[PDB]
RNA sequence: UAUUAAUCUAGAGUGUGGUAGGGAGUUUUGGAAUUUCAUGUGGAGCGGUGAAAUGCGUAGAUAUAUGAAGGAACACCAGU
């Protein structure tokens, strides 16, 4: 019921998600990787998040909504995926703003795997 | 060469004039980010891996927005 909103959309390693929201706070609708039914590994390949972010945008659209802000979040792999994805959507992209976080060198991560 | 009695400025210092520095100690201040807590939206997973399983989750997690608390370290500048 409304025509602007954000989509926040986290690419974590391991797996993505695909947030809808109002454009302040709010979420309205989300999905991810694994509500759609891809399980272990398969979470955290680009194609399992094209669908994510198509299932998202379909519901979104159905709600009724033109103009979205996409928050890009995390370093995952298919970060572009959902991109694509809302973009043959077709609602209208207006920010491609990035808000993954960046330390400033505070606290300490964890050990270097090997 | 050593000792003694002296002179000299070229070694080494001192003064005046230019001058570059993340040199050191003490006392205040700041912003990102993690965590926890509080308050809203939301509804089945999140997390993790070579693949999974312990684990967290309908007592409403992950996510999202605002606020508070405290601790530690100080992106970019930053380098033939
Ligand atoms: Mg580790
Ligand atoms: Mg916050």
């Amino acid at each position: 019921n409304v025509s602007s909103g954000i989509i926040h959309v986290s690419c974590s390693p391991n797996n993505t998600i695909v947030s809808a929201s109002d454009p302040g706070g709010n979420v309205l609708c989300w999905a991810s990787s694994g509500t759609m039914g891809f399980k272990g590994s398969r979470k955290k390949t680009p194609y399992s998040a094209g669908i994510a972010a198509d299932k998202v945008a379909k519901t979104v659209k159905e709600m009724g909504m033109a103009t979205v802000k996409l928050f890009v979040k995390g370093t995952g792999r298919g970060k572009d995926t959902a991109i694509r994805s809302f973009a043959n959507a077709g609602l209208s992209i207006t920010e491609i703003n990035e808000k993954t976080p960046i330390p400033h060198n505070g606290c300490k991560p964890p050990k270097r795997p090997r």
